[PDB]
């Protein structure tokens, strides 16, 4: 069995989506990118009410929320440009996560500064027992990409995710499978293929096809999982209505901010946002209003009473 990974996605990658992807067969779940400058201000809070581990900012906002169900499968992705700050964030979350990822697709800007990438990654590798990973974008020239990935490997990281697109490449531009294959061949660490949604990934069987075309260790899915998290289910895609209700149940059970639930459902609805249900969802001013838009009003009242 080759690993099915939920790609890190800002706003999308909150707890309900990670748990939903796990239900449908994802082996590893990356969280949304969280900026180190925000994380360093947080305190670890055990939440008995929700049975979660919360990372709470001084304004009482829960920045990251995790639970036991995903403890051995959640990869924390940080946005960082400083090694000491990166390590302090890693030290905060390491007991509640299975991996620490560094965003290098801060982000794309880091690829132009390999001394910084190297400093941050080597500091993380030496500072935590958790496997350290990074997610990169391919460089304009193959030789530069190959030198870069070898230099990153020499830091001691556990694996590398490769989005087969260059910094200036829009989602409409095709992915470079041949470049991902060149990286996988030159490295002894696992290489995770990425950048395959829509153009290559529309159904489950497409995942293994993308892995074989890139000769990679595993596949990381973003857009296709965002549109329908049941993309990870070997038996085939589940009806969207069924997936959205399953999503809302987790959003309510783990007290997800209604604007975040609304955003994730909007991403799944796509063209169906013009339907009466898509309209009810856009108008929703609370979690109860999202639930009533999807026939989960009674579930909301029952769940709420138990949590209160
Ligand atoms: C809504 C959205 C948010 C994203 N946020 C992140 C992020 O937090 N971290 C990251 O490294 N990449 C982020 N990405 C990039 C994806 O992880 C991924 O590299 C890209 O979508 C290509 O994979 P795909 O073809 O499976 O969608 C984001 C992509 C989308 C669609
Ligand atoms: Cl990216």
């Amino acid at each position: 069995h080759h690993h099915l990974i939920l790609a890190p996605m800002v706003r999308v990658g909150t707890l309900p989506m990670r748990l939903l992807a796990l239900d449908y067969g994802a082996d590893i779940v990356y969280c949304e990118e969280l900026i180190d400058l925000k994380m360093i201000q947080c305190k670890r809070v055990v939440n008995e009410v929700l049975s979660t581990v919360d990372f709470v900012a001084p304004d009482d906002r829960v920045v990251f929320r995790t639970c036991e169900r995903e403890q051995n499968r959640v990869v924390f992705q940080m946005g960082t440009s400083d090694a000491e700050r990166a390590l302090a964030v890693a030290r905060l979350v390491e007991n509640d996560v299975a991996g620490i990822d560094v965003n290098m697709g801060m982000g794309a800007a880091l690829l132009s500064d390999p001394d910084k990438i190297e400093k941050i990654l080597s500091t993380l590798v030496k500072g935590t027992r958790r496997p350290v990973t990074c997610k990169i974008r391919i460089l304009p020239s193959l030789e530069d990409t190959l030198s870069l990935v070898k230099r990153i490997e020499r830091t001691g990281i556990a694996a590398i995710a490769v989005h087969g697109r260059k910094r200036e490449e829009r989602p409409q531009h095709p992915v470079s499978c041949e470049v991902i294959k060149a990286i996988a061949d030159t490295l002894s660490i696992p290489v995770i293929a990425n950048g395959g949604s829509h153009d290559h990934i529309q159904q489950y069987s497409d995942i293994e096809d993308f892995r074989q075309a890139t000769a990679a260790s595993s596949v990381m899915v973003a857009r296709a999982a965002m549109w329908n998290p049941s993309i990870f289910l070997k038996e085939g895609l589940r009806p969207l209505e069924e997936v959205m209700q399953k999503y809302i149940r987790y959003a309510v059970q783990y007290d997800n901010h209604y604007t975040n639930t609304k955003y994730c459902l909007c991403q799944m609805l796509r063209e169906q946002l013009k339907s009466p249900q898509g309209r009810l969802l856009h108008a929703a001013k609370s979690s109860r209003e999202i639930c009533e838009a999807f026939g989960l009003g009674a579930f909301y009242e029952e769940t709420t009473q138990e949590l209160d």
